């Protein structure tokens, strides 16, 4: 079984056949085989043509994540937070945490499925934790200075430190048993229960149709369209199709407007469209193709129920006033929106992974540097967007809550599933070199620096904190890159 | 002669006898031993519980240093500074320097008594210097931004750099003679004389009884007691006994009040209590028990003289007006207060040292770290408290004056005493590894960074300076810890 | 051929003869042989007194660069910028860039003349780039906070990154051909053309005699002279001769005054003095003595033409009103002033080089530490002075424009001249150790940190950016020094 990279040294005539019968280059989770397109479709003598196009494609992806987070994800999450009268810390700890941590948990599971890649998975988790706790927090503090909550910050950082030290001990022992995974799950459940109980205790003390449908689906404001410059007009033309598709798919609820963005026919159609998208997209449509008893597919029952509910709500409410349950739509407008993030992020990885092969690079770098960046690009986008809109407290609290979520839930679930499926009494962790311990030391240093600096700063997070964190991360990345290339021997 | 740690692998029945028979399991400073209590006094099984108790004890110690510095040390020192019309720089250079540097000098002497531990002593001095010049200054600048005096800062940093480079040369030569120690003493005397002369030259240019006694000893304000929360009430109850004892022992003079905290009967009793405490505590009752000619003990003459003076001042002054020499009491209220710091700090070390055995570590690096932290914990407390109260200039100047004091006086006195006692022509310094030179390079880097940054900042010390110093110290500590564990081979 | 340093171990009687017949450790550029003066002139038994004198001399040099930049260079450059209505970015990109980069280009040429020193030359270029991009920018931001232009900053940093990566690739290949040098020259020409075109496009969118001569040459204001303190008076007395000489030599044009500093007789004499100085200075007289086919010397024609022009302008204008071409004088008042910088900087190097020969100074590294500092001392002085006067944008833009200038033009011209003179098809670059790659990684890290930080800061360059850069540079210098002395083995 020759390596996949050997297709580069193999004759151009047989490269496509080698790919068709070569494994170790068929990552999934995406939708398009990029290596296949490079090596079989586009003219063999235009290698670069596909390349530059892909680069452009990559840039287009960074536009999509720029829009979905700016217009639909953050406003829906803010409406959810306002409707339930939740504090910023609680919302950041639970909702943004789940939305930013689901892909990381899925990647951790798919990596823990193979005992060989357990070290790669734990290293990727540590790298993502380092990146989020340093660079995301730094940008959050720099973009919008603010004052953080003292008690929730101390509580969250203490819980995160406990979780990190438990993971450190588990890695040092080189093995994880059933008891460890059960303890991780119990610790996360206890953290959530403590959040809810403390928040509750603190809360007690203070005491025609068609034209409106076409207009709602029009993303172009002609009055605004007329006054833009040439570059702005071109950017708007580029953004138009994806914006129209997202408007068609993702509902939005904004409490800042008197009408609360109520578009009765559009919302009724979305009540059918969004669940269908969810079932047809989750797990790449495995549940969509699933048949209930071999007679009725899941998607058919889904569309039937959606159409029934849409007809009921169409005949139940009027155009003038939005129903009292309108905020529930925001929940849907959240969930689907989060999905529109995740898939996009996956595609970004499918870019970085592939082009990489063109220039064979070390996994001691591909799996630890680029994989964590691809996993946390959605978190970075969402946190920066929320910081710009005017909610720094929530994003800053999520910056630790989400990472606690990934570490605890991902490690525990992966270990439990590996134990149950393989019927093994333990899962063995193989430490691949000293780079894992370097990552661990960097994470510990970042956590200690934050815990020492923020209370000493009287909880007024200025820009110097973020700038110093940025310097630290850049220096750490440079040190790691120098170590991998053999310049520094440890 | 087996190592003391071997008591851990030895049978539980003979552990107490093993501790008793070996004098090396003994530490001089503490009023109370700890390893003996862990082994013999406690039930062998309840080993964790006792440990937790000690942890609690440690926390209680951090409370004591929190009170003595906040209520008695800093106000007395401020009254002393105001009475003599001294500038902030002068007071920080002399008085706070002596008060924060006496334990470091004592430790340096007790370490230089043994030629083997000379390298450990010089490394501890360098580590304490690094910690004070970086972390203490960083916290001082972060807690309260201010504008520092340019000329005294430049003078102090130049003198400190000269002293550090002289120590560097002495260490490189690997030997210290009588001439070197005499030069160190002469340099410190010249520094003090220059301070006095320059300060003098500048200003010339600019041109019933019982009820009051019981009330003075009551630390509880009932009106204030009623309005505190449950946690605050519990904290006050915990602080009450030590506060009462300190009020009984340490006089305080506050010029901010009209009466200047004049409690005539309490002060008269303190005039006898404080000297008795000084003689009975200094050198662990060493001078404490000595007898004058074998007939009259020192403490008896002390109490006789104190009672005579107390009777004289009782019959000499009235309750209405405080005597013109009242500020002299502040001097006493300073000295005893400083002692109340030092002993406490020692106890903290007796915690860190001990528990260490149970989970021993690398004394080579640890001696350098935990020992310096224990020595400088009092300096850190005093400087942070003074910065909070509103005197950043004085603490910032002390941050260099005190370290000049420790380096010069400790090294010179240790070398002189070792030469005189052992009748040797020189004292040999053995460089233990490259970690000493790493410490030296870190100290030099910190000094160069300060000397380049502060003048370039127009002497307006902001928070970024301290935050950057904190990052530097954390990174340096992480690098040292990684080097000691064999991850990085030099 | 024994090394020059061997003169130190050789007998004092033959040291001067050895120097007279010693070809190594020598260099030409200044107007003095410092080693000859140390080892032959001053009494052989007074090694130190003379050394101290040189130290004083060095300090005097730092005074000269302090005056010429403060009084004549920056005001003339500001007048040039104001007269042509140039933006700050354009002026910093072209004029200050040439003035600060001419000596670096000359040193790069004189180093590329020898194929052995190509690695030393490229390392010196990288070190100067690192120092300017970090420390100079840090001081510029700290001394005067400001808001930078976004688009020119992004453009300049992108061009600099492209140039640095091209140099990285050329060094990795270990060879430079004619095509590479021609591409470097074409890239610099394209950069200049893009600057001019973009700048042009933007603005289109917005749409008796004797007494006055003696008074002009008097640098002492008696009214101001009377009120200074003793130290200030001594400093003024020390500065008087060089100030008088510079007033005699360098014309100055200040648009802030109504008369625009018009001194008709002094300017007429300067019209002859300045060109004569230029011809009989640059190239240390190299073109200085060449003859016109023996028909006449160049200096004679120069003084004849200067006297003719001076007579014409003397008979052409009056004392009351300055001519419309007066701003052209500023151009001259710029160029000669820049020369008064360059020579001084060279002398500084002739200090550092020499005293160093006395010591066992290194070169592998030192040739890159002290040489870059000596080359960029003029740039640092000019940028700090311009930042103090109130033009931070121009100096900050020059901080990248000038370095682009040195890298591109110096490398291209050196390679082209070496190829043409030696008739070789390529120039071979020998990488001397890993320190060159360490320098490259440091430069890349600094550039990445700037490109990530400045846009994230909303282009409001505060003091924390500069302070963090200063910390980074100090740490990097300490790491390099530790690596060279064998403490850290790579």
């Amino acid at each position: 079984m020759a390596d996949c990279r050997a297709v580069c040294s193999l004759n151009t005539s047989d490269r496509c056949d080698f790919v068709k019968r070569n494994p170790d280059c068929h990552s999934e989770g995406g939708y398009l085989d990029y290596l296949k397109g490079i090596f079989c479709y586009f003219p063999p003598n235009l290698l670069p043509l596909a390349i530059t196009l892909y680069v452009f494609w990559l840039l287009y992806l960074f536009l999509i994540l720029g829009v979905t987070a700016a217009k639909f994800f953050c406003p829906n999450l803010s409406a959810i937070s306002t409707s339930l009268k939740l504090s910023h810390n609680v919302a950041g700890v639970t909702f943004l945490a789940f939305g930013n941590g689901a892909p990381d948990i899925f990647s951790a599971l798919v990596a823990f499925s193979d005992p060989r890649t357990a070290g790669l998975a734990i290293g990727a988790l540590f790298g993502a934790g380092v990146l989020v706790t340093t660079v995301v927090a730094g940008g959050i503090t720099i973009l919008r200075p603010f004052m953080a909550a003292s008690r929730p910050f101390l509580r969250d950082i203490t819980f995160y430190m406990v979780a990190v030290f438990l993971t450190f001990t588990a890695l040092y022992l080189g093995r994880i048993t059933l008891v460890w995974a059960l303890g991780y799950l119990g610790l996360y459940v206890f953290y959530v229960v403590t959040v809810i109980i403390c928040t509750w205790v603190y809360q007690r003390q203070r005491s025609t149709t068609g034209q409106i449908l076409l207009q709602a689906l029009n993303p172009l404001d002609y009055r605004k369209w007329r006054t833009q410059s040439i570059s702005c007009k071109l950017l708007k033309v580029a953004k138009l199709p994806v914006e129209f598709l997202l408007l068609l798919t993702v509902p939005v609820v904004d409490p800042d407007k008197d009408d609360r963005n109520w578009k009765r026919p559009l919302n009724c159609l979305q009540l059918v469209i969004s669940p269908l998208v969810l079932v047809l997209t989750l797990q790449s449509g495995v549940y969509g193709i699933y048949e209930i008893g071999g007679l009725l597919p899941v998607w058919a029952v889904v569309v039937i129920v959606g159409t029934a509910l849409a007809s009921v709500t169409f005949f139940a409410t009027s155009n003038s006033e939005p129903p009292r349950l309108h905020w529930l739509f925001a929940f849907l407008g959240f969930l689907t929106s989060a999905l529109w993030i995740n898939a996009a992020a996956t595609e970004v990885v499918n870019i970085l992974r592939s082009l990489g092969v063109v220039f064979r690079l070390s996994n001691t770098v591909l799996g630890l540097t680029l994989l964590a960046w691809g996993n946390s690009i959605g978190d970075a986008f969402s946190d920066f967007t929320l910081a710009r809109q005017g909610y720094p407290r929530m994003a800053f609290s999520a910056c630790f809550g989400g990472i606690i979520f990934n570490i605890l839930v991902g490690v525990g679930l992966g270990c439990l599933l590996q134990i149950v499926r393989s019927h093994a009494s333990e899962v063995k962790l193989e430490p691949d070199g000293l780079l894992v311990w370097v990552l661990a030391s960097a994470l510990g240093l970042s956590l200690v620096f934050s815990l020492v600096s923020v209370p000493l700063q009287c909880f007024q997070l200025s820009k110097a904190y973020g700038l110093c964190l940025l310097l630290f991360y850049i220096c750490f990345i440079v040190v790691v890159l120098l170590t991998e290339f053999g310049v520094i021997h440890l």
